[PDB]
């Protein structure tokens, strides 16, 4: 047993590195250049990797895992026994791979055309409309249009997608795909752990929702906003209403304290996509963490090409499984929002580099949530007025009004996102376990959109509509619940790192810039890769073992107080029906 396990892992590790690096490349070529040639080659390279997976997956399954004395070897072999999609029969595997490609290609090339000659794209066009327009009918056109284009187009695929991904899941020992995805956390109590967390952040959200619904009532008119009902999903400044920081202007707590146009600020001082990432790279190295290799700047696609190429714009980071080749693919726009997303992605790159010497099978985050949080943690410090001013993007600084305005801006981003990030997989886990048929896809999506977010669709939905497909992570088949976890624990890391950095005072005023003791804690944890259960990583960083919403509640605490008084004096009626 033991002698033969050890050897299997070594062979599996050295062959996977090669095969996976080739797949990455093909996959990279397609994402950054959507053509027929690059699609075929990608599909081609799918069968190769599936073959590698089946050879070692089958091998692995012949080992009695619970009877191996080594923990590191035992964890690797068990993971290898999960063939995932590769568990499917040749035929079903090729159909499945084609469906994923077709879904992701459909979403990435969809346009919404006008009567003004002009067809708009998600980035940056339709995104800019949702963030800057304050015209109900204009926002409605983009909101409805995008779903008419992307949403509708993904429906014909999805039912088959669900059938195939559940089969693949059952073929790997799980009940269905949701069960598979949830196991990535190795936490039986996951569902209930998360619902407790969600509930904890309820008062804070209900108070933000109500304060923002009042603001929108002020701007769009009583005839469009019910102060006792849900909010029209198209008025929050973001295509999916997942973050509401783009309508900061309509909800400024203290407008008497002026706001610097950070975007104008960045454009004026000539900030470019490259500059942004360089700044992100600087923050990481300031913490003593690793800088991105020169190769990174060479090969990355830090901005939407202009050579006619058609690409998958959505932000993502890439590991090429060779310990040197790491890239990021982002259609970066010059603004504060993307400056944060750039850090988020640089957070992924850092992780890749931190655990690049572990066996490939363990080259993952403690759990999906960790991978997602790293960059957001630093971004939290980058976003502080003080740090923003040191980048000459803000003028200041000091006043309680400037303090509450900042907390609001952050709340519009972080708090607003909680119910959404919770919702997405609540819908999918149910779709996967069969409680939601293709007959009720959309209806159930909006039941949850209302129940958790307090949102209603500006235009009644009709048969054929499949609004879930209008969200990247759906056709792209990327689990979403990792972001929910991310938003909870990033604050737990922020609070831990800040304590380490010697920060005293309100948590929201913390900036870990250049904190060596802070980078030391992150690095030690990122180094573990997936070698250990995540509670140990949570422990190395925060000094305890659990997710908790106390850090996030404490950060916003001042804002929570402000919100209660504010809503209370306007006789606001929290929540909806
Ligand atoms: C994109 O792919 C096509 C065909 O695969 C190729 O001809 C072209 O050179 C690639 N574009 C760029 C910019 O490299
Ligand atoms: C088992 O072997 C692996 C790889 O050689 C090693 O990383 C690990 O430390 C060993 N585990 C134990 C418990 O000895
Ligand atoms: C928050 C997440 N970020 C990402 O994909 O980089 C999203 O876009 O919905
Ligand atoms: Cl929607
Ligand atoms: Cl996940
Ligand atoms: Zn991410």
């Amino acid at each position: 047993d033991e002698a033969e396990a050890s050897k299997f892992v070594e062979e599996y590790d050295r062959t996977s590195q090669v095969v996976w690096n080739e797949y990455a490349e093909a996959n990279w070529n397609y994402n950054t250049n959507i053509t027929t040639e690059t699609s075929k080659i990608l599909l081609q390279k799918n069968m190769q990797i599936a073959n590698h997976t089946l050879k070692y997956g089958t091998q692995a399954r012949k080992f009695d895992v619970n009877q191996l004395q080594n923990t590191t070897i035992k964890r690797i072999i068990k993971k290898v026994q999960d063939l995932e999609r590769a568990a499917l029969p040749a035929q079903e595997l090729e159909e499945y791979n084609k469906i994923l490609l077709d879904m992701e290609t459909t979403y990435s090339v969809a346009t919404v055309c006008h009567p003004n000659g002009s067809c708009l794209q998600l980035e940056p066009d339709l995104t800019n409309v949702m963030a800057t327009s304050r015209k109900y009918e204009d926002l409605l056109w983009a909101w409805e249009g995008w779903r008419d284009k992307a949403g509708r187009a993904i429906l014909q695929f999805y039912p088959k997608y669900v059938e195939l991904i559940n089969q693949a899941a059952r073929l790997n020992g799980y009940v269905d795909a949701g069960d598979s995805w949830r196991s990535m956390y190795e936490t039986p109590s996951l569902e209930q752990d998360l619902e407790r967390l969600f509930q904890e952040l309820q008062p804070l959200y209900l108070n933000l929702h109500a304060y923002v619904r009042r603001a929108l009532h002020r701007h769009y008119g009583a005839q469009h906003i019910n102060l006792e009902g849900p909010i029209p999903a198209h008025l929050l400044g973001n295509m999916w209403a997942q973050t509401w920081s783009n309508i900061y202007d309509l909800v400024v707590p203290f407008p008497s304290a002026p706001s610097m146009d950070t975007t104008e600020a960045m454009l004026k001082q000539g900030w470019t996509p490259r500059r942004m990432f360089k700044e992100a790279d600087d923050f990481f190295t300031s913490l003593g963490l690793l800088p991105v290799p020169p190769e990174f700047w060479q090969k990355s696609m830090l901005e939407k090409p202009t050579d006619g190429r058609e690409v998958v714009c959505h932000a993502s980071a890439w590991d090429f499984y060779n310990g040197k080749d790491f890239r990021i693919k982002q259609c970066t726009t010059v603004n504060l929002e993307d400056l944060v997303v750039a850090h988020h992605e640089m957070g992924h790159i850092q992780y890749f580099m931190q655990y690049k010497d572990l066996p490939v099978a363990l080259r993952e985050g403690a759990n999906p949530g960790f991978h997602e949080a790293i960059g957001d943690v630093l971004a939290l410090s980058v976003s502080t007025p003080k740090h923003l001013h040191s980048l000459n993007l803000l003028s200041s600084g000091g006043s309680d009004e400037h303090d509450i305005n900042f907390l609001m801006k952050m709340a519009l981003d972080k708090i607003a996102f909680i119910p959404f990030s919770y919702l997405v997989d609540q819908w999918r886990w149910r779709v996967f376990d069969g409680s939601i048929t293709k007959e009720n896809y959309n209806q159930e999506w909006w039941s949850l959109r209302l129940k958790y977010q307090g949102l209603c669709p500006p235009v009644p939905r009709t048969q054929g509509d499949f609004d879930p497909g209008a969200k990247f992570h759906i056709p792209s088949s990327v689990p979403y619940i990792r972001y929910f976890v991310s938003f909870i624990i990033q604050f737990q890391f922020h609070e831990a790192l800040c304590q380490a950095a010697g920060h005293t005072g309100p948590l929201h005023k913390c900036d870990i810039y250049q904190s060596k003791e802070a980078g030391q804690r992150l690095a030690t944890a990122m180094k573990l890769g997936f070698s250990r259960p995540w509670p140990e990583a949570m422990q190395l960083i925060t000094g305890q073992p659990q997710m908790s919403a106390s850090a996030m509640l404490s950060y916003f605490k001042p804002l929570l107080d402000w919100l209660r008084t504010e809503n209370e004096l306007h006789g606001e009626k929290l929540g909806w029906p």
